[PDB]
């Protein structure tokens, strides 16, 4: 079954994490070329998202995820159940989110307590927790990698992540679980290698998102073992 996702680059290009979860899978992308991830335009952006959700519907999707967390997540809840049922009447096709991706893998690892590792500015994390703590969960700290630019994030390796979400459950060590959210850098090995040293499951954001389109097409297809609990499910 083909999955369709939504992006934020005018290009329309499959997100680089998660995919390798998948390899046999179909993807097609479609992008909004939204010059934001956060933008103005509540009207605007649900516009533009269904054009792209009809888009995705005419090239052959089963069924559609907007593949961005904070354009999910940045104007609560309200406006993720908004986006996901403007998709599914447009479209016909059961059609989904990041941000709710990242909820189903949250609960189907049993956090409540959730612990903040991302690479976003300080608002956004903000909207983040506020939206968490909207879903029953408990947002208990943040730390952040606190980089911009291609050079910078081309640095970002695996131990920078893993190291990362160390620093963020060292500060709140009640927490249940780890949400790594970094959007647009390589997380996939990070996950177990933290699940590993500090033995609480880790949610990777875009890989959630790869992982919950390819639950709703209900095909069937496990994710390639060794990724972290979630993804060995």
């Amino acid at each position: 079954p083909t999955i369709g996702m939504i992006v934020p680059p005018a290009a329309g290009l499959v997100p680089a994490d998660g995919a390798r979860l998948y390899p046999d899978l179909p993807f097609i992308a479609s992008g909004l070329g939204l010059g934001s991830v956060t933008p103005e335009g509540y009207d605007a952006v649900i516009e533009s998202v269904v054009d792209h959700a009809r888009r995705l519907q005419k090239q052959g999707a089963a069924v559609v995820s907007l593949m961005c967390t904070s354009l999910s997540f940045y104007r609560g809840a309200a406006f993720n159940a908004a986006l996901t049922v403007a998709m599914r009447e447009a479209t016909g096709l059961p059609c989904t989110t990041m941000s709710t991706a990242v909820l189903n893998g949250l609960r189907a690892l049993g956090v409540r307590r959730v612990a903040l590792a991302t690479a976003y500015i300080d608002d956004v994390n903000e909207r983040l927790a506020a939206f968490l703590a909207e879903e029953s969960l408990v947002p208990t700290g943040c730390r952040s990698l606190g980089i911009t630019g291609v050079e910078a994030m081309a640095r970002v390796d695996t131990a920078t992540l893993v190291d990362l979400c160390v620093r963020a459950f060292e500060a709140a060590p009640d927490s249940d679980g780890i949400l790594l959210s970094c959007g647009g850098l390589l997380t996939l090995d990070a996950i177990p290698e933290v699940e590993r040293r500090l033995g609480v499951p880790v949610v990777s954001s875009s890989p959630a998102g790869f992982w919950d389109a390819v639950r709703l097409a209900g095909g069937g297809a496990k994710a390639r073992p060794g990724y972290g609990r979630l993804f060995d499910e």
